[PDB]
């Protein structure tokens, strides 16, 4: 029962939403850290030098590209986890940075379904 071992993978601003946490959507400061040597969290550190204010776990979540759910208006990106009673949504500002993102998540949770990045060009809304 160590102490642990810290770890950063990624960070920057992100548009995520849950139902414990991130209750609202807009863009927060998220880093994803390393809690034991196959868990993960995400922990959004808003503060100038203090403890996070919230916290998710990655032990467990399914993250996946998933179509813009109609609603979240903050970035273009789309990529929500799957749990088995939570589920929660995130954005980013470019396709570019998502796929780094379900890259890295995809692996901090361990899920069977291994994510792909899709081939959808860039269609047209009408």
């Amino acid at each position: 029962g160590s102490s642990g071992s810290s770890g950063m993978k990624h960070s920057g601003y992100l548009w995520a939403i849950g139902k414990n946490v991130w209750k609202r959507w807009k863009k927060r400061f998220f880093v994803l850290v390393q809690v034991s040597q196959y868990t993960f969290a995400m922990c959004s550190y808003r503060e100038k030098k203090a403890e996070p204010q919230e916290l998710l776990q990655l032990d467990g979540y399914t993250v996946d590209y998933t179509d813009p759910q109609p609603g979240l208006e903050g970035g273009r990106a789309f990529f929500n986890a799957v749990k088995e009673g939570d589920t929660v949504i995130f954005a980013s500002d470019d396709e570019q940075d998502r796929i780094l993102w379900v890259q890295a998540m995809y692996r901090a949770t361990g899920q069977s379904h291994k994510p792909v990045p899709p081939t959808q060009s860039g269609p047209s809304s009408g």
